[PDB]
């Protein structure tokens, strides 16, 4: 009677809640919960070592990849990042595909030059820029992509090859929702909270010779290289937040890896699309199909009074999160890893029979 | 299995009615077939949580309704920073009571972005007491006065605090927050990790007044401006909302129990339990902090010499103790005595305390 489609923070797996329900109070045979270990503990440190050790074998990290875990959101990574990397003589270079995009670039300009490569900003981000349009400079510090855009539900279907400069992407809303090749990228960060877990810990994957570097007047903890020399320790981390991570990671793990977790995403997503597809323009997504992501699926219904009808029985069928963000109006389908397919399939019967009523 | 005395200086130990109460509901949080931390953060559900755990605080310390509270990520270290970002101008100075290794890292903070001062220090006394408040250098253009008001690692703390009219005072608190009843409105600022008093880590609490830490930042990136947090009423970003809920339900615990006045009590007789053992030790304990300075939150103290230390601290982790090994620049041991840990721990570890003197 509950469908869960928030957009983050977001549904989590069964069995990783169940089993942090199970061991709250005694964890691992200490006889305290996981919240009250030191994390200068063995038994923290274990966890903290598998939840990196957990991302490296699923999402085949090389070993010249540092996994940072941090406080923040990915939105304190918006000016870490051009703090560590944006210097004088350098540019900040972004590829604009929604409003995520936008936020990153704003907090760049603030400390340095920037450029914008590529934007489908004049077509309200309906789709993802061909990189064959990318506006690249010799002196461009990074270039910065978002690789779903959460609000607008586009998403890449695979990245360019960027080598002149390291290659960004926030990654907040699709991580470890399909393979990756990391090689392709200098950094990925995420917050945990759309795909990997709770809030509170932002994943962070970076090359490390890109970044292990102190940076001249920049606050300690605003560092890379603070963080990574010190393991992600250097302050008290996120414990709690860390080993839901790691429950999170070893469910993708059981069920058979990025791999089987794409299928999954694949077959639950086909069962929305379709069904907006097949509804003879009743229901239209504002992604091109092209750009269609896979982890955020937007439409709207054909003016706002039945947009709002359509919200309002699907919030008396026991649907949460449905509301689409305001740029792109109607409805927001957030169908992350955990998102199970008979919610999907609740959602298309919802929406099917919707149309018939009205 | 060994029994469990937490003397964890954070993240530390926690209520069990607070962990017992999470763990019930952790599936199914307010009749919603959702987890507290499913939830999003712009739901009634979670938003009720959110200002629940902000009344609670406002409550229990006697908060007046012209501060604002705040729960931001990035730990007391990051507040280091924050801090001098949005107070420490250009012509003003970032003012330092220097009483711990915590103190000296916010003054380094600081250093980063601005002219510093050390109004007064205790360092050349290996931190064994709080500074006379009459030795306090104070400047015209101090942007602010900052102390710590309990020094986790030397396990001093402030008795009381100073009165300070010429620029606002500023207090990283996070370590004695809540153990007591405070006078909040002797501050301009107060800030404290979750991890050590409040909650489990990942969650910063920020006590401000408002009229204080919003002004001349436009050159500041957005997450980095109390503003923003202030005029978002700590929602700009997804919260830390787990943490949040995990906070409100210490305060709430900490409510039942009588609040600040009954938790000062059994602080108070925890800290003399140990204290007395000490003193009474004829010198096979010796304790770091000046009496008159000892902290009620952090007991730290001395055998004499490593090889006992160690014997001690061995002795200890057998008999199911965690977390007293102090920090190294005190070495020895540290007895963390936060709010949730229970007065029977304190018995136990003077019993460990008299059986080793006994047994050496
Ligand atoms: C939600 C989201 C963010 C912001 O994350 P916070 O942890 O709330 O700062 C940034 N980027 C993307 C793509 C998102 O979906
Ligand atoms: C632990 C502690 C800190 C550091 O807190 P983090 O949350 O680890 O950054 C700062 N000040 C005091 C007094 C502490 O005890
Ligand atoms: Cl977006
Ligand atoms: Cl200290």
């Amino acid at each position: 009677q509950v469908f869960n489609f928030n957009a983050g923070p977001s549904a989590l797996p069964k069995p990783a809640l169940e089993r942090a329900q199970k061991e709250l109070l005694n964890f691992n045979d200490t006889q305290m919960s996981v919240m009250e270990l030191s994390h200068r503990s063995q038994s923290y440190e274990e966890v903290h070592e598998q939840a990196q050790n957990l991302l490296r074998e699923l999402l085949q990290i090389p070993n010249d990849y540092q996994i940072l875990f941090l406080q923040g959101g990915a939105s304190l990574q918006f000016t870490m990042l051009p703090m560590n990397l944006l210097t004088k003589g350098t540019i900040g270079n972004y590829v604009l595909t929604g409003s995520w995009s936008e936020k990153a670039l704003k907090e760049a300009k603030l400390l340095g030059e920037t450029h914008i490569a590529a934007s489908t900003k004049a077509n309200s981000y309906q789709s993802i820029p061909d990189f064959s349009e990318f506006q690249l400079n010799e002196n461009d510090a990074y270039l910065h992509i978002t690789s779903n855009n959460t609000i607008y539900g586009t998403q890449y279907q695979n990245f360019p090859e960027i080598n002149h400069a390291p290659l960004i992407a926030d990654m907040s809303s699709d991580i470890l929702s399909r393979p990756l090749k990391v090689n392709q990228f200098g950094m990925i960060y995420a917050g945990a909270q759309k795909n990997l877990g709770p809030s509170g810990v932002t994943v962070v994957i970076v090359k490390k010779d890109l970044l292990n570097t102190k940076v001249e007047q920049v606050p300690t903890m605003l560092q890379y290289a603070t963080h990574i020399k010190s393991d992600s320790l250097y302050n008290t981390p996120p414990t709690f937040s860390i080993y839901m991570l790691r429950n999170v990671l070893d469910w993708i793990k059981d069920l058979g890896g990025a791999e089987a977790i794409a299928k999954q995403n694949e077959e639950k997503a086909k069962i929305i699309y379709d069904t907006i597809d097949e509804s003879n323009g009743f229901y239209v997504g504002h992604a091109e199909k092209g750009s269609r992501s896979l982890m955020n699926v937007t439409f709207n219904l054909r003016n706002e009074e039945l947009n709002q009808q359509f919200l309002a029985k699907a919030k008396e069928q026991g649907f949460v999160g449905l509301n689409g963000h305001r740029s792109v109006g109607g409805c927001r389908a957030s169908i992350y890893n955990a998102v199970p397919i008979d919610a999907c399939i609740a959602l298309r019967e919802l929406m099917i029979q919707f149309k018939e009523n009205a």
